[PDB]
């Protein structure tokens, strides 16, 4: 069996673009080194693209230079094999779209090697289980799917954001906003800054430990699975299901949560109880994923499962970033959080629904004195800062001060959006069940 | 040419176990069916296991026979011999569950396989298929294997499988009188009250400043916890000895000063309740020592497994120091070594589903403040506790920083964090001569 | 020659294994993978320590599996190896009897292999001399010994500690105190918490350089050899032996020490000269090893030796434990430190005497500003604390402060005990003399 | 496999030993009659033993007569053998170094029959379990660590350690000492705290730059070329030769370096500039190394040198312990300070005379507001306080503060004395003429 390549193709590329030096700024957007088959037409482009990002012309002789130093040239097949491809394809313009045909048979070369990889791992598995092997040749085929979506993206004309600007403003002032468009927070001060949960965007909510990471991320999904009639996915890494439930009831029935987990309740506090299941059985969106250690490969085949069994998802949400883990970059943990963020944002984008997920602080807004949490202290966790469209963190004055202003009232400041404006919104929080309601 | 990743002893001995144990059947069914088999005869075999117990009819060497003979597949199958050296080998129980899985861990690889082979085919002969056309292609038939895979206890539960485990819960809580107490008994009436006991399955971690009495109350915790709890109580001393444990444990039992203990001058008013100590602490034998010097994560698991095998299972697992602790792999990072170890520790908590209280000290930071009052950011400087932890519970006796201070000989137990209950603080009168935390009245 | 090992008793602990699972508790206890003789025996048995580990039922076809995605079951024999090991031995709960006689032939055939590791280095020294052939011929004799006490360690039942703890009471309730036991500080005020320097337990004097460590060290040998008939041995490493002879007759004729180094003292200061030199030669207990850079090895051939010509030793003191040097660990600092300390606790427990070391804490408490020495200080030099039955640190405020209270008067500040409690005792320091003498 | 022994060596001992009866004292020290390899050394030795053992001369002859007599003569190998042996290595005081390598080869043959022992008895244990055969392993290991004696770095019974301490006190009683006990700093204030500088210590004088580190170190050698009789040997690592000698004429002299380096100087200063040159000209005491990158074995190797051709040295300085280099620990500058520090003790005690190194502090100091040096402001550098005897800061108050009180005067504080005690002694500093005289007041 003949690899998919064209030689032709290959040749038209570098032969187009000898006799014209200012095309390579399109042209390089779409192919690089590695999607040439041959070794000789390889190490031809590795001179081509050395020598024209210094700005230098590039000719017969400039290239030929190259090859002969590194000795390289006589490898290739002589000047003869340089002088032919000047001579060949005398064509301009057209050079881009010979550059999609190379990366096109490309791409099928590289599932292939990706194909034949899965293949070989499954007749030899060396300890590998059939859920090692699932994640093994899920990430191996995502990668050439992140790879086609890494290319064409760069900076923007005033056409392209124009245009999207004025649609906006349009779309914003035609519409009775209200506050809500997308997904409802339930918070109607909220509402107002954030627009609604955006589909497809990436939303952190960071704080300190113990400040309420688990119960404002809850608090979003009691009213997700109320107002949406799509379901909401919740992963829960660090606390299991039943932890999650008993947080949800009181937090719903508005009964204390020592109430519920010592199990004493007068028949006034069940009533409210046996109202909160009826409504929680009628719609059935939530969903609860009590795994410890789950992979970014494992989030996506789970996600996919609910979308496609109950017409499709409304909110992804996550327990712990840091308690994901990914196997290819287990050593380094600044590439492991980079990468889980990276995959995280791209499961948004490939089903169109607001994904939030939970991430913690580092130790340095506790020295700083201030204790207002900023961007920075995130940053130091890994990269997230970067793939994030909405970044809001929680800040309770009552757990550094006793007697603090405004004590069982928590402020919501927004750090980062990408989509609208960044600020600080009050919300009365009530510690016994476990809810964060409107403050006045 | 490359074999299929099947296994014939796999398939043998899901049969062979379930013709002598019809009662497996119901988990057994729950992770393979008719397709997962590999070979011919072994497919047809079972396609008569599942219909003869879905009926409720009982399964045996002759009943499975007349199935396949009515069929015609007996003689197909490999006659009677083939049913007989099947109920001959395996002759195990309870573990045909476990064969269940191996049987569907060789079928789903071998369906993998299956999507590769395709993938690779229609690669190499697109027949008008695109690069973009064979991408989606592709995507879709690997899919199609993580879809079909329902793995039950890891991964996702509707609301349904929930609801009815949650509110089995509060219906048992609800049933059985509480009287504060829920899970292990901290032996504190008013520490009970906010704590809600020493619940099970979560971390809990008692930090104070040196000589305030972390191995004190962690002991006293264990005195009743050994008294109160039928299961034993493991305890890992990596400080001071498994003697000096004993001699705080006998003055705090018996009542009387610890100086009169180590120097071995006491009268026979005080020999009476060194006597009775001993008769009720050899009638229950829940207390267990592990004076070891530099424990590692792993050295934990096996000797907590040990305990929890052999005396039907633990209560209340304690540590003496968590920063004593040592990792052999992050053995040079001492941030990543105190973030792996609270991390095993929870692991622990959970593999077992008991209470483990780790001691762990604080930074110098809370003596310079002025305040003195310990805050979680004092500990975070050690590593990362906060993150992994349940409860945290801080150890503050203000007779220490001011001689004359307010309620001299009693501490205050102030809980930093609660992610089950609330946060507070607690006046427990401390009883420094005997070593013993009890109740303030007043 | 045929090395030491038995098929049958290697065959007997997996195949008795495999029909019950719950004697892995105590069976893991005794032996491991590298104490089985052949090579398919080590393949079969780290399968078992992996699969029982994890809590999983270990079977035929459990165990099976394991070695055929590795491609193992092929190259230890098939499944008929493993079918006929399930066949033999049908006994139980004398595994762990099964289990001894593996170690027993493992630990003597690890013996020879050291024998003869030995032998072939004697032919063929390449430039090892006679002094470190012998350092290298016990170090490597040492390491069997030490992984022959590592075993059978683990877990207490209070059947065995309260016996070993009434009897501890019953022996001191028997015996007149008076506060000393063991050997003799010389200190009224430290024996009452120290409770006399106790037999084979490891002893730390860490301090700030010119405290007083080798001052303290040999004001405590001084009353070593008045007090107790057995000889002290001293290892001096930074100064040499006539160096702390002068500081000895100062401590003793209570003349200071630059009377001494100059010469020039009267005949009132010669009378007190020539009453220490009779008492000194009256007993002859005082040994001085006044050698650069000793090795692990070369302290237990020089303390065995004193030990064996003079009864019995009493106490062993080394003026720096830095200042020693492991050959095999010189290039990780952190290691030999933690294998000095573990060979200097080791040769305190093989004699039964108190083994007093001096180390240096590290230059973070003077930028600390409190200045009292916490443990912490001397964690960053090694592995001192873990090994450590009795830390002492020395603190003279007048070092720090000109016109410091008590000014002449330094704290020997307890850090550590494992054995009685923690505290600080005030002593009465004299640097003309170099005494530390109670202070009123 | 051959045995490990050499008979050349086996020769030598015994060759040597007949020409010279004298060494026998020493010789006898190291090895016996066990020792020797060869039947026919053995019985040769065993003579020697008892010949020089009762005090009766050595010969040829008085050899042979011992081995005639027993008929061992003939076994041996006649009196060829004794002949060849006394042609043979005609080189004495050299024979305590031939035993030396005779027990070298024989202590390796019993640790290979012990390791044999051990072997043979592994594969035949008879009845011996583990527990049994680990016993007999180490005790017969132990047993060739208890045998070995060695000399000069074993245990030291106190009659041993008196009689040479004694003798120590004895000779400083004798001796008008005047408070001068070693090597003359110069300086009477200093002398009475500092008891002089001692010899085989090592002394480290400390300070912030510009503050007089080279000043005060060459201001002690001022005084150390003139008062003791040894020459003193500089290494100068920042400055050059001519630099010194600058500073040195402007010292003596008493005449400002200004007027030096510009040359520009009247009659009456030329006078003072000629007086100089005459002392210094007169004992000749001064050796300057002027070498950028000195490394610790390139220090050894220059001091053995001037010791060996100068009859020995009195003391050695270096101008910065910074500027020196080990070529092995050059990645790791904090075991780079450690090791230099390390072999310049070594060095000291190996020619007995104080080694004076100058070393820079922290800014530390300039931060903390005191500005009063202290030790922990050098451990940032390396581990220069444990190898350390003696550490001296230079400060002045001047400096820091225009007006400051006791102007042109600093204090030499003494951070650490192991010898002695601790404490300040306040020296007149002339910045024009780079001198340091005692104080008055
Ligand atoms: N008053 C009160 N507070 C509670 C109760 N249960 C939990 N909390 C508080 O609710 C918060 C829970 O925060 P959580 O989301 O689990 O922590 P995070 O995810 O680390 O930020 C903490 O501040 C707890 O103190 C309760 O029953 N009563
Ligand atoms: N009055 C008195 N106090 C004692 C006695 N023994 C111990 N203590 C005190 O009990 C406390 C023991 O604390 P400990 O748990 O060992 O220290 P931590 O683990 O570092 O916090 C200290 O505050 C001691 O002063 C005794 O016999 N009498
Ligand atoms: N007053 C006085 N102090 C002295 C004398 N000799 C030594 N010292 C002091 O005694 C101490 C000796 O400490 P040393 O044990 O050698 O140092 P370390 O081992 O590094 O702690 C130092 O503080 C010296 O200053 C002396 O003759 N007089
Ligand atoms: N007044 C005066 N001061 C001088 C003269 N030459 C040098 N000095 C001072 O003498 C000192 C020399 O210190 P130096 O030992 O070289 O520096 P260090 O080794 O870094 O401490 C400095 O404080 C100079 O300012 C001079 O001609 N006149
Ligand atoms: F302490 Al948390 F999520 F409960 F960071
Ligand atoms: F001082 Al402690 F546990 F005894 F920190
Ligand atoms: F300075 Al030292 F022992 F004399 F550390
Ligand atoms: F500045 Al310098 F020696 F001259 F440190
Ligand atoms: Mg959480
Ligand atoms: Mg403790
Ligand atoms: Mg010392
Ligand atoms: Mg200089």
């Amino acid at each position: 069996k003949v690899p998919p390549h064209s030689l032709e193709a290959e040749q038209s590329v570098i032969g187009g673009l000898l006799l014209d030096n200012e095309r390579w700024d399109t042209v390089s957007e779409h192919v690089m080194t590695q999607d040439f088959y041959s070794r000789p037409h390889r190490l031809i482009f590795d001179g081509v693209k050395s020598i024209l990002e210094a700005g230098k012309p590039l000719d017969l002789i400039t290239l030929s230079e190259y090859l002969e130093q590194r000795e390289q040239l006589e490898d290739v097949g002589g000047f003869a094999y340089l002088a032919d491809l000047a001579k060949n394809t005398p064509s301009a313009a057209n050079i881009n779209a010979y550059a999609e045909i190379v990366a096109e048979r490309a791409l099928v070369r590289n599932l292939i090697g990706v194909a034949n990889e899965i293949a070989d791992a499954g007749y030899d598995p060396q300890g590998r289980n059939a859920e090692d092997l699932l994640d093994l040749a899920e990430s191996k085929v995502f990668a050439i799917a992140e790879a086609r979506t890494s290319e064409n993206e760069g900076p923007k004309n005033v056409d392209s954001i124009l245009e999207r600007t004025l649609e906006r403003i349009e779309l914003l002032y035609k519409t009775p906003q209200d506050g809500v468009t997308g997904v409802n927070t339930g918070f109607t001060d909220l509402n107002k800054k954030t627009a609604g949960l955006q589909g497809s965007d990436l939303i952190i909510v960071a704080a300190r430990p113990s400040m309420g990471k688990t119960t404002f991320a809850m608090n979003l999904c009691e009213n997700a699975a109320m107002e949406q009639d799509k379901p909401v996915l919740i992963f829960s890494l660090e606390m299991p299901a039943e932890q999650i439930m008993m947080r949800m009831l009181a937090s719903l029935s508005r009964v204390d949560q020592t109430k519920i987990r010592t199990g004493q309740l007068d028949d006034e506090d069940w009533a409210r109880i046996s109202s909160t299941m009826g409504i929680l059985m009628e719609k059935k969106n939530m969903y609860i994923d009590d795994s410890s250690g789950l992979t970014p490969t494992e989030v996506r085949s789970r996600a996919r499962r609910i979308a496609r069994e109950h017409g499709g998802l409304s909110l992804i949400m996550v327990d712990y970033l840091q308690l994901m883990r990914v196997p290819a970059l287990t050593d380094n943990r600044t590439l492991e959080i980079a990468e889980i963020s990276r995959s995280l944002k791209a499961l948004a984008k490939e089903l169109n629904v607001p994904v939030v997920a939970l991430s913690q602080l580092n130790r340095s807004l506790e020295q700083r004195a201030d204790k207002r949490p900023v961007n920075s202290d995130l940053r130091e966790s890994g990269s997230i800062e970067q793939d994030a469209d909405l970044i809001m963190f929680i800040y309770r004055d009552e757990v550094y001060h006793p007697d603090s202003p405004l004590k069982g009232t928590a402020e919501i400041i927004i750090g980062k959006q990408r989509n609208g404006p960044i600020g600080s919104v009050r919300l009365t929080f009530q510690g016994h069940y476990s809810r964060f309601d409107n403050y006045a």
